[PDB]
């Protein structure tokens, strides 16, 4: 799991197109102000279209890859879990696009966030 | 210090407009195929552009905060450091617009960066 | 109007955090290939969200202002009209973020954005 | 021609991984209030980038087709020509990724933007 283990990453919830994963927001994944680190809600974000993608191909013959990320950071989140929802925009035979909303408990955007995943050999 | 330490980011240097900060590439921050997790790549450079835009106002009367970020995955790293380089194209009085390059230890881009950081009170 | 103008663009609705505003896709707004130009698709988008942010605030005290813009191309558009449909995302005090999508004759997605205005004295 | 044309584009300079392409600011291309649309400067930039790529490729069997854009605003033109340089990051089999900057007559930063292009057959 690596970087998954390292945040402490739950799937909550997978279906074709959607993906749901959460993590909780502990002094390891803060900015050092600190709320959660805005890059650590980025990771999770790419994290959730890279499984997204992963299960709308063939793993025997393909292999999805990071292409482009971007992201709004919106409000801040100091505690309790994170949860990010990857819906898919385009399903490309070369490239999947995904939208992915990140919220904290309050159910306030934490990030907004669009990816460009590529689909290799 | 928190992700800073999470991840052992150190900087190698920084001056006016320019902060070069690196990590080491760990299974703790790899995806689970054996590379350098993209959202790991992205947090060094989002961190990168927070310092240097902390590095150049009043921190006792203004905070730096991440409001927009964006980023390519170009080539990929599985060891040894990446390194951060983040140098600034814009330095306004409301926000700061921010380049980020980041590479291996074969001088390869990992990733390209450009971030968008607010100036608060 | 200007560039609106040079478009074509037209309103087809308009409501609180809301707006779906049209053009034609002539010859003018082309590529030197046969299909709608990305840039002329992207400046569609820009002006929807414009329009969205001012019909949110005091137009004679404030004033809206693009300051980033992102874009993913899709599919592409060689006749008839192209509609962009901006929904709001975040209503800040200073930034409004806008989720744009731009459609074709037949349905298809042709480019997803997304948006952010600074609001400004 | 067609865009290029409407918005009298002039490339002033190409060489391998650079474009130098120039336009009038001119009532067709300016927002309402207005200063030059953002979403032209930012078709300038496409444009560009476009060439760029263009030139770096067998144009006989390959075509250029822009996947990602994404932009900063900095400045306003108001008037005279802005002039948008490319610059190529990387040139990879199937996609390249740009630098542009976009300039006005007083030396200002317009427009800060990246471009990752797709290379199609």
């Amino acid at each position: 799991t690596h970087l998954l283990e390292t945040f402490e990453m739950s799937i909550d919830h997978q279906e074709d197109g959607l993906v749901v994963i959460s993590m909780p927001v502990t002094d390891k994944v803060k900015a050092p102000f600190g709320y959660l680190h805005g890059g650590a809600s980025i990771a999770l974000g790419e994290t959730a279209c890279s499984l997204g993608s992963a299960n709308l191909i063939d793993t025997t013959k393909f292999i999805p890859l990071g292409l482009e990320m971007n992201a709004n950071h919106i409000h801040s989140a100091k505690d309790g879990r994170v949860t990010a929802t990857a819906e898919i925009i385009h399903r490309g035979k070369s490239t999947h696009v995904w939208d992915i909303k990140i919220k904290n408990d309050k159910e306030q955007l934490i990030t907004v966030m669009r990816g460009t995943v590529a689909i290799k050999p």
